[PDB]
């Protein structure tokens, strides 16, 4: 069941970038943004790959079409 990818309806974008790193409301908001200039909205958003106290790399985000 290790589904880390598109499961049910909704898009999962489970990527890890060891290249950025800010803290999670930033991840939210770049994962959002990325689904929702498109045709989908971010409902189970995820952050991995902890950076600092309040930062991390990782972003896993299952967004469905609007």
């Amino acid at each position: 069941s290790d589904a880390l990818l598109v499961p049910d309806k909704c898009k999962f974008l489970h990527q890890e970038r060891m290249d950025v790193c800010e803290t999670h409301l930033h991840w939210h908001t770049v994962a959002k943004e990325t689904c929702s200039e498109k045709s989908t909205n971010l409902h189970d958003y995820g952050m991995l790959l902890p950076c600092g106290i309040d930062k991390f790399r990782g972003v896993e985000f299952v967004c469905c079409p609007l």
